[PDB]
């Protein structure tokens, strides 16, 4: 018989939600001669079979098959675990049904489950169903499991719209063998996909094929330390892993532990490690590590001294046993004792950090799945207008919306009638109004830290630019692509470079457009951030500024501004002093010892090329100059183009004339005549609206919808310019002598 | 162990000590090793309670017992010696001191042949190359790189392909062979260097590297390479040798090349301090390390110590008007007191580099200290022969250029810019390969006929219409108003 190459798939993670869709790759589908929508049936772990429709996407491998947690569960496999699929195409609709509920999960559910809850699921969509099985409606801001009990073309059907269903019965009790679906898995953990990519490899290992390392002399990892912000969640991530490979999981926390007398806590701490050790395989959890095992000298008493140097041989003698996994939480690296970090105790190291828009997103559609929004409601602006909000901030915030929505209305509107139960609770939708009460109040934002991403500036964006841009491209783009022809000729590649011309002339642009295009993350240090380094004498901070660019390659580190410190000690003329400074030499000391090869790329700016030290033109260091000049009038074209693109503008203005016009204007200047047309056109529309309320009230013919040209015409009326003619004769001078220095 | 010691009761902790001396002992010859000393018996302020000073007045106690007994020996592990109670550093208790330290280039491929010893790698596997991108890493690191290079074979392939078919054991795990990816993939990420702190080994610079200076060259052997070996002469005319050497010229005329060439002709250690270290010593007002510097000279003798960029200081504040003080600072100061007081023989021999030797402070060219002045000289044509050649020998070159009308054409150009000409010709070159394979790529798949393998006489041309001075006329009448009137200062 044949069941190796056309039977035989490997699980993974899902994209769709559906308890029924199981989504596999095309080649994979036509190989075993099967379509859209055809019923599958599918054998795994303890001869467990379940029914599902079918569905192609082309995410995907020749080998993996994607299902949903409900339908993985349901067949006692895990992740990473085989399978075996076949056609099943002799199923039929049926005419009886009996579901029962899980006593466990209703818990204050009064009135009928019937109505509210499984009306709904099997309405017009053709569902199958095999007798036995276990599945999950979500609403009424809860989640119902439901279990299948018998069926009437036995043991397994598909569910028709003349589908009678007996719901008669008492709720049923879960057994000791299937785990609930109100745990934490992958599916509940939104954004940071990169690190949760990195655990995995991590453990995958030594957790799932433990017998392995019977046969082999290689030592795993084992010390894993998790730092971030609090409300980052990861004591969720350690549950989740921990959930996800069926491993044993014990918890030690900071608190209970410091807050015991002297031999009962060292005798806590001795406990905790031999269980685990029995039971295997098995993951420790220490969170609150910082309180713990703080800095030496921050330890005054006696007895957290004990406590550390019991901790430390405790960790020390399980460089032997591979089997057990110690994960820790902290809130940044340098907050612990330093004897830790060192390798057999804690040599692995992941970074959480903050949400990006889009893991904002994630994290907001993860926490209202079952809260019945209404239509109106879009979280793409929500999830736009949160900068600087962490995972429990969102939670927070829709729980408030939903509480908002609770008070408000239908509970004092009912209070006067009757009591309150799930169906007039089901039938309750929030509203934008909610969201925006809770976003715009109670909500201070916990963060003043650095925010590292990859930005949405893209090249359409910059008009004009054009050599700059083909320059950008082989400096960047080219050494960490085909190293083959700079190893053939011998020659290293560059790691910096310095743009110079006269201000606003879109040189933060150019940075967050390459950043954009490699898909590397982008990392910015303004002025004010090296003038506070240099006012607090506390230069010791750039340190850490590389720091996070090595633990998030590749990236762009950028450096705008690098002439505030040579301005803030006088001009030109100066103090009595030199040129060299302390913050840029520790930028020196600190550029000049890095990896030849780890691709991050140092980019610096600045506007007055002339008062900055010569020591970081030399090589090694920031040796390609490139000049950003004052625009012309083809580039002004597609300047005022990509300003004016997102606005609506009529028809009869020409651009050509007014960019003629123009003869010297900075782009940052150009930028400014669109906002005081915009503003002219607000002031005008308030305006004729209000003469309307006020007209006729003390029939819907737009005023204007759009700019125009007398718009513009009063707008250019003040017209600035930014940059004189003997500042661009200083740049052209240093052009012009340009070699003669070094 | 400091850990397993200090986790105990009071009582229980002295009688474990005590034990550990007293079995040892009866079993001879032995040998105690006590790691993570630091931990056990810091500095005695820093232990703050009472317990402590009663364990290191106990291990005090224990040590100077051991005066009489000849068969036992105490070996003991720290990080630094400056971290631990300085009453342990004495006679008697711990008198000789050894340093590890971090492994150069040649011990970085021994670690790496050590801990793949049975791994069965594949053919394309080149260790050296591997041991020449590692630069920061120790023998934990490099153990830690191999397990991961072996544990990323054993996942992506021969796992996951026979989980659905069989088992596995250890005929498909004699079978299974590892990488250069998977050595490439551990390389590039996951693998923090933890090291910031200074190098020492002997360079590989040599002499063949470096165009001209020949009267140089024998000067220098002449300074360093006569006394270290011939004494007999030294004590029959009883002059002491000299043990400093000051460097002078124009910027990029390659005084950095002499200092690693003669210290790897004699085979002696290598050791660099450049500006950036001695600007952090003056801005963050921290002289004291200065110290430090030069007990690792001694630590390992035979050394050549290099100062470049000994006027850093001298220009920070302010040029040759400075401020209102005088020429007196505060870490050459520390440098001359470190300097003047060491052995008169120890084989460490000093080098100065500066190229502004006017705004020096005339107290370090006494005798005692740096007082051989030698002067780098800007090139010349039958020496810019030399330096065009010994930097195109690592790379293709076509046979048609002819070097000798390009050397007399840059007249006046410094070393430092004639290396650079042919890094621009180098970026034409693969700018100009990467388009043809891009243009053949998409040409037809939207037969070998190389574009160009090496460098030609157009590429020269191009880079060479962006040929740049980097010192002027005025700069040399000075340095050379500084060599007529070498005399009459002192
Ligand atoms: N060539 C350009 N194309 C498109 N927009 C531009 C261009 N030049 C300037 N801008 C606009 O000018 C604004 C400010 O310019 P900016 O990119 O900050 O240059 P900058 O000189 O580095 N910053 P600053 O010196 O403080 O003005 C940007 O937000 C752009 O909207
Ligand atoms: N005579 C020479 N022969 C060979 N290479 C040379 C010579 N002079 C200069 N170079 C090259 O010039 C480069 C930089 O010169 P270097 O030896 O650092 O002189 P330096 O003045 O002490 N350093 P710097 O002042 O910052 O340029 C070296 O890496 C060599 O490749
Ligand atoms: N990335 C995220 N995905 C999902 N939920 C998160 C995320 N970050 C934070 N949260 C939520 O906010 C809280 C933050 O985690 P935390 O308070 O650190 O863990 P716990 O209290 O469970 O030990 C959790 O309750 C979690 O529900």
């Amino acid at each position: 018989k044949q069941k190796n190459r056309p039977n035989r798939l490997i699980v993974d993670e899902a994209i769709n939600e559906d308890n029924s869709v199981v989504s596999l790759s095309q080649p994979k589908m036509d190989e075993l001669q099967l379509f859209r929508g055809d019923t599958v049936l599918l054998k795994g772990k303890k001869r467990r079979e379940a029914v599902c429709i079918v569905l192609s996407d082309d995410a995907c491998s020749d080998e993996k098959i994607r299902m949903n947690r409900v339908v993985r569960n349901n067949l006692r496999v895990r992740l990473g675990d085989v399978i075996s699929i076949q056609p099943c195409p002799d199923v039929k609709y049926g005419k009886r049904i009996h579901v029962l509920p899980i006593d466990d999960t209703v818990e204050g559910i009064t009135g009928n489950l019937f109505e509210v809850y499984l009306k709904p699921y099997f309405l017009e969509a053709y569902r199958p169903i095999r007798k036995g099985d276990i599945f999950l409606v979500r609403g009424g801001m809860r989640a119902v499991e439901f279990k299948v009990v018998e069926t009437d073309p036995s043991p397994y059907c598909i569910v028709a719209p003349d589908t009678v269903i007996h719901c008669e019965g008492e709720p049923i009790k879960r057994e000791d063998e299937e785990e609930s679906l109100n745990e934490v898995g992958y599916d509940d953990i939104g954004g940071c996909r990169k690190q949760l990519a990195q655990i995995k490899e991590m453990v995958e290992l030594p957790l799932r094929h433990p017998a392995l390392f019977k046969a082999i002399g290689v030592k795993p990892p084992r010390g894993i330390l998790l730092y971030g912000p609090p409300g980052t969640g990861k004591t969720l991530i350690a549950r989740a892993v921990a959930n996800e490979t069926g491993a044993f999981f014990f918890l030690i926390n900071g608190p209970e532990i410091m807050s015991k007398l002297a031999g009962e806590s060292e005798s806590n701490l001795r406990k905790a490690f031999e269980e685990a050790e029995k039971n295997a395989p098995a993951i420790i959890f220490i969170d609150e590590l910082d309180a713990i095992a703080p800095k030496r000298e921050k330890t005054h008493g006696e007895v957290e001294r004990r406590i550390v140097s019991q901790l430390l041989t405790l960790m020390d003698g399980l460089k032997q046993r591979a089997h057990v996994i110690v994960m820790a939480a902290t809130n940044r690296p340098n907050s612990i004792d330093p004897a830790l970090r060192r390798f057999g105790r804690f040599d692995r190291e992941v970074d959480i950090g903050i949400p990006d828009a889009t893991g904002r997103l994630e994290i907001l559609q993860i926490h209202t799945k079952n809260m019945k929004l209404a239509d109106d409601v879009d979280l793409e602006q929500v999830a736009n207008e949160t900068h600087g909000h962490v995972g429990a901030d969102l939670a927070a915030l829709c729980s408030e919306a939903a509480l908002q929505a609770i008070r408000k209305k239908m509970d004092l509107i009912d209070l006067e009638d009757e009591t309150i139960d799930a169906e007039v609770m089901n039938s309750l939708a929030v509203t934008m109004d909610d969201f925006r009460w809770a976003l715009s109040q109670s909500n201070p934002s916990a963060l003043r830290e650095t925010v590292v991403e990859v930005p949405q500036v893209t090249w359409e964006d910059i008009g004009g630019l054009e050599d700059v841009k083909r320059e950008l491209q082989e400096l960047v783009q080219y050494p960490v692509e085909h190293p083959d022809k700079f190893l053939k000729f011998g020659m290293t590649p560059s790691k910096g470079v310095l743009f110079y011309g006269p201000p606003g002339c879109g040189k933060t642009l150019l940075a967050k457009a390459i950043a954009n295009e490699c898909q590397a993350n982008f990392i910015s240090i303004k002025g004010p951030e090296l003038l506070t380094m240099w006012f607090g004498e506390s230069e010791a901070n750039v340190r850490e500024i590389f720091d996070k660019a090595r633990q998030a390659a590749p990236c762009v580190l950028f450096f705008d501004e690098l002439d505030s410190i040579a301005k803030a000690r006088g001009g030109n003329i100066g103090d009595g002093g030199g040129a060299a400074d302390r913050v840029i030499n520790q930028i020196l000391t600190e550029m000049d010892g890095m990896s030849t090869k780890k691709n991050v790329f140092i980019i610096g700016a600045t506007n007055r090329p002339d008062i900055i030290d010569p020591a970081i033109l030399r090589p090694g260091r920031l040796d390609q100059l490139i000049y950003i000049p004052l625009p012309d009038e083809k580039s002004r074209v597609a300047i005022l183009k990509a300003n004016l693109r997102k606005s609506p503008v009529a028809k009869d203005v020409d651009l050509e004339f007014l960019a003629k016009m123009t003869n010297g204007f900075s782009g940052a200047d150009l930028t400014e005549i669109c906002q005081r047309a915009c503003k002219l056109a607000i002031r005008e529309s308030i305006e004729s609206e209000i003469r309307r309320e006020r007209e006729r009230q003390t029939e819907e013919d737009d005023p204007v919808p759009e700019i125009r040209r007398d718009h513009f015409e009063e707008a250019m009326r003040f017209a600035r310019r930014s940059v004189s003619d003997n500042d661009i004769r200083k740049y052209e001078m240093f052009a012009q002598t340009l070699q003669q220095s070094r």
